[PDB]
């Protein structure tokens, strides 16, 4: 890493350790939306890592961006997912497909972290098959009228701007809906296994009016925009999966060096030393795939294949590492006060969102036979 | 890859694809030593990739080196092993610890590929635990007299130069022994599961006299010299493991495209498509780990951890990849004519030589707590 890249990570590391880490436990057991953490990050411009400085962001390179997400996830996976989403598709789509006026009033406040954004694609009946969503959008003189139900929306009810994907006569399109808008509604946050602080709920739209200017890019070419940003999002989630593995790993490594049983520190029993070594290898391999993808992105080359590979491997690595991390601490690994149990719960979901492991495999195979 | 790197690799592909690949089958079947392939590689200076030009080598960087070994192993694992060994410790040790006369006399002929080299350390009772070797080296009149047996020696009886690790009153030392020296004999090549063309056999030293000039480095410092090239050797084996995996993967991927069963091409069956994707992911992860260690090596940094991690991972990926590669071709995967079976047999040994997987984990663990 260059001095510059390490300077950035020095800042990310500081906020992660000083703000995210100490607050993580309370926010997880209370399933409380992380406003203090986000604000702490916005002030550092970290909610705009994927956006150029001339749009309110800090425009980092993909490698530094990936390592930052890992650092944030290692401290609080919940805070990291929200970050990756608000500076994810919402800021990706506005930047590459939005108008100068849209970029001026929407991108800027997102990149600067004044607003939290959200992406709405998933529907109760359509998940992996986005290409078949049923949210409607009819042309009304003045704009459009949206009707539908979006599910599993990260930051729902908290985000100021929502990028809603709906269908029109011409096809699937992207819309920009602000909070407060008449008709827009939010269900109660879903109770889940992990990512407790990262609220996810339904975004309900009943006869919501959207101005002609709130339409994002070409009508009917929205799904294409979304998939365009998915490659990046996956590298981002892959990065997070590595962070989740690293966070649990560090606790296990330290523990095996302090804890003693049968007259030796745990690391002195081959079984345990081998678990610590396997964990490391999985993490190193996972990060290697993440950075390779990030570098390819920066070279302006197609990186769909490398993105799914990294997402797929890292999420599996995260689950596999955390399982052993808990194991190393014995009973204590099951205790909330030791954090590894929290990492174990969060790890599993990385195999589901941002494209399930099954879907990542379809994409990979498709790419291999292109 | 830079222009120069592509040129070297383009040259590696040609020889691997026009010489190694075509001959591999009959040499494996007949368990025949690969002289023609070795000669074709020597002419290209490929038997000295790891040595500077001032000493007869082509002084390639670790990345081009790693990628080249991968390429050679993909076409013929047996030839790749001999290459990595003849240009492995024998040349590593001479370069770094040899005297001007020794490098001029032995290193140059090895680097140019005029001679094949061999490293003798392993004994019937000492394998993973090198320190407990029994080879004896007594200080005689104006020289040394060696006695002992070395087993599992790659290129035994074909190599012209043998680096024998024996012990003297001061400790384990490195000795250069040329073929033809009285007292030095060889056993018949061991009957192994794979790497058929890569003959390995016993190296007997019965009252073998070695002149003072043929001692490498400081007496009793030999074991240190050896473990010094070990990090590089493991990177090389890791690269070969990747090659073995690539070889099998390519055949299976293609087959899944041509073969049909139940009305579709195999790739159209999800289970098969997913196997192909999974093979790709572990191969990519393996390669990434290998190149990460290669670069660190080139930066002159300690890469003992990265070396063991790469070798441990790639070796396992080769076994996992080949297992499924055989599975994709069904009954034909078990047939000699389809080559995958050969990659499956060769892959397993990569988890054993150059430090078993159990050993790699000790190193990784030791390194993580250093
Ligand atoms: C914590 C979390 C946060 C999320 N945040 C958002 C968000 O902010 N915005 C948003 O729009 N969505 C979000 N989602 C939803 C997520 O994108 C969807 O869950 C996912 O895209 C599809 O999963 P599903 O629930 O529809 O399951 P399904 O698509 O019904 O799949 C169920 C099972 O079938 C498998 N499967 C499906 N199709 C195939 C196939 N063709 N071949 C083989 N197997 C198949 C799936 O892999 C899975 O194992 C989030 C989800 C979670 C858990
Ligand atoms: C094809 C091939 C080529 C080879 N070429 C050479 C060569 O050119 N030169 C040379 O000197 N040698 C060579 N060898 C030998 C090889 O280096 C040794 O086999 C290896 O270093 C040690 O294995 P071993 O056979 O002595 O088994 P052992 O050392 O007896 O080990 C047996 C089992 O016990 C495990 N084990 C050992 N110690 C521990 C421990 N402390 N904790 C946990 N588990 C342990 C091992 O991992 C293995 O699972 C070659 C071997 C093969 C198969």
């Amino acid at each position: 890493l260059t001095q510059e890249q390490r300077l950035v990570l020095d800042a990310v590391r500081r906020v992660a350790r000083e703000v995210l880490y100490p607050l993580a436990p309370e926010y997880d057991r209370k399933a409380e939306y992380p406003w203090p953490q986000l604000k702490a990050l916005a002030e550092l411009g970290l909610l705009g890592m994927t956006t150029p400085e001339e749009w309110g962001g800090v425009g980092l390179d993909s490698v530094t961006w990936a390592l930052a997400l890992e650092e944030l996830a290692a401290a609080d996976p919940s805070v990291a997912v929200i970050v990756s989403v608000t500076s994810g598709l919402p800021q990706y789509m506005l930047l590459r497909f939005g108008s100068e006026a849209q970029k001026r009033r929407y991108l800027v406040p997102l990149a600067r972290g004044e607003w939290i954004g959200a992406f709405c694609l998933t529907e109760p009946q359509a998940g992996s098959d986005a290409k078949s969503l049923r949210a409607e959008a009819r042309r009304v003189k003045g704009g459009f009228v949206l009707n539908g139900v979006k599910s599993w929306i990260t930051s729902a009810g908290h985000a100021h701007l929502y990028v809603v994907m709906a269908r029109t006569e011409k096809g699937i399109s992207a819309f920009l809906v602000e909070k407060g808008t008449p008709g827009l509604s939010f269900g109660r946050p879903e109770e889940k296994m992990g990512l407790h602080a990262a609220h996810t709920a339904e975004v309900r739209l009943e006869e919501v009016f959207v101005p002609e200017e709130n339409l994002l890019g070409e009508e009917g070419r929205g799904l294409a925009y979304a998939l365009a940003g998915l490659d990046s999002g996956r590298v981002g989630v892959a990065a997070q999966a590595v962070g989740i593995a690293r966070g649990a790993f560090e606790i296990a490594k330290a523990y095996a060096e302090e804890r003693e049983q049968f007259g030796k520190k745990l690391k002195e029993h081959q079984a345990i030393a081998f678990k610590i070594a396997d964990m490391h290898v999985k993490i190193a391999a996972a990060r290697a795939l993440v950075l390779e993808a990030a570098r390819k992105k920066d070279r302006g080359e197609r990186f769909t294949l490398e993105a799914s590979a990294a997402k797929l491997f890292a999420s599996a690595a995260a689950v596999e590492v955390t399982r052993e991390a808990v194991q190393v601490l014995g009973g204590y690994g099951y205790h909330r006060d030791y954090r590894v149990e929290r990492y174990y719960r969060d790890a599993k979901v990385t195999e589901i969102y941002e494209g399930t492991s099954e879907i990542q495999r379809l994409v990979i195979a498709r790419e291999l036979y292109r």
